[PDB]
């Protein structure tokens, strides 16, 4: 979908619909706290907005040209065993993004933090909303600095017409129900996302792509953008009752996959050119190490950088993983020494790690952060 920096946009319309259509269904019988800090999120709308938008903006991230269209399985393939050297770190999915802001969310509204709390929501809900537009051609045509296509900017002109305030039923029906029923947060996102985007993929061959008629887009836009405002609608339904009940999603389960947010200082030069890695070391003393490479630029000064790391042993608890390091390895034989600022780690959905650093990391050298 199509959105702008100040906050406003198709996006921003989307999360704000979301808001309203909680507003319009949440059912008598729901609990205080589910209905007080939906009061929270509306006060703290503009912030949701911006966050909504954010992403095709962020400036501080690997210095690439923005496109947010996925096949909708590729999330799956990414998951099955073998179909990945393990050595790499997973790229970044929409369906991946949706799950690291919304563990980050939940992380800062626990602590108070109900700002970037709400921003870090918007920036999940901006990524549902992308595998959610029906726009899937091998190759895309941009048509702005955002990486924006035709179809986005076609409904970005007409998204007044596309609004809807309520997602057919109450809160205490089946589709709001059925939301609250898997504790496994991040498998019910998997399985609810698929169902949106495999649709969206459907209305593009169907009536979204280029060869369609302004008719058919109208209604493409119609349908998706309804199904995008319900779904988001859906998302921070879950939010409200994962925050207000203390609900926690990697309740006793294997950790796969280890996923990294690592904040860079914005000191003159902290980024580093250098091969950058990731490791863990179990209780039993197995160890795993990873090398932390995207297409863009990595570690750049100031930067938010993500990796996802799949691991080789499938049946550890987040327990068994006794220590956390990043190690650094010379590029050049010219110094290019790494300051990060904050490394937050997580499995399962929940922020497992979250650690100030600030401080040098030169040579060939190990820092560990657990
Ligand atoms: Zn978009
Ligand atoms: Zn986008």
């Amino acid at each position: 979908w199509d959105g702008k920096i100040d906050g406003t946009g198709t996006h921003a319309m989307i999360v704000t619909q979301g808001v309203s259509i909680l507003e319009n269904d949440l059912s008598k019988n729901e609990p205080e706290s589910v209905r007080k800090n939906l009061e929270i999120l509306k006060e703290n709308m503009h912030e949701l907005q911006l966050g909504s938008t954010y992403p095709d903006y962020d400036k501080n991230a690997y210095d690439l040209y923005q496109d947010h269209f996925w096949d909708p399985d590729t999330d799956n393939n990414f998951s099955k065993d073998n179909s990945w050297y393990l050595a790499y770190s997973i790229p970044d999915t929409g369906e991946s993004q949706i799950r690291k802001f919304s563990a980050l969310a939940r992380y800062e509204w626990q602590r108070g933090n109900y700002k970037q709390a709400t921003f870090y929501l918007g920036e999940a809900m901006h990524y549902f909303g992308d595998i959610d537009t029906p726009y899937h051609p091998a190759n895309v045509t941009a048509v702005d600095s955002a990486g924006h296509v035709k179809f986005e900017t076609f409904a970005e002109e007409r998204k007044e017409q596309y609004k809807i305030n309520t997602a057919g039923c109450k809160t205490n029906e089946a589709f709001y129900t059925d939301i609250l029923k898997n504790k496994d947060f991040n498998a019910w996102s998997k399985e609810y996302a698929r169902g949106f985007a495999k649709t969206g993929k459907s209305i593009y061959y169907s009536h979204a792509s280029m060869s369609h008629s302004w008719d058919d887009w109208d209604y493409a836009a119609k349908v998706t953008l309804a199904n995008s405002q319900k779904g988001t609608a859906g998302y921070i339904y879950r939010f409200l009752h994962d925050v207000s009940e203390g609900n926690d999603p990697s309740v006793g389960k294997n950790v796969k996959e280890l996923v990294a947010y690592i904040s860079t200082s914005g000191e003159k030069d902290a980024g580093t050119d250098d091969y950058m890695y990731f490791g863990i070391k179990t209780k039993d003393g197995k160890t795993q190490e990873w090398e932390m490479d995207n297409p863009g630029n990595d570690f750049m000064t100031g930067s938010k950088d993500t990796y996802t790391f799949k691991l080789k042993d499938e049946n550890l608890k987040i327990d068994d993983i006794q220590n956390m390091w990043i190690r650094k390895r010379k590029y050049t034989a010219f110094s290019d020494a790494y300051k990060p600022e904050n490394i937050k780690i997580i499995a399962n959905g929940k922020v497992v790690v979250d650690k100030d650093i600030n401080e040098w990391i030169s040579g060939n050298s190990t820092y560990n952060i657990k």
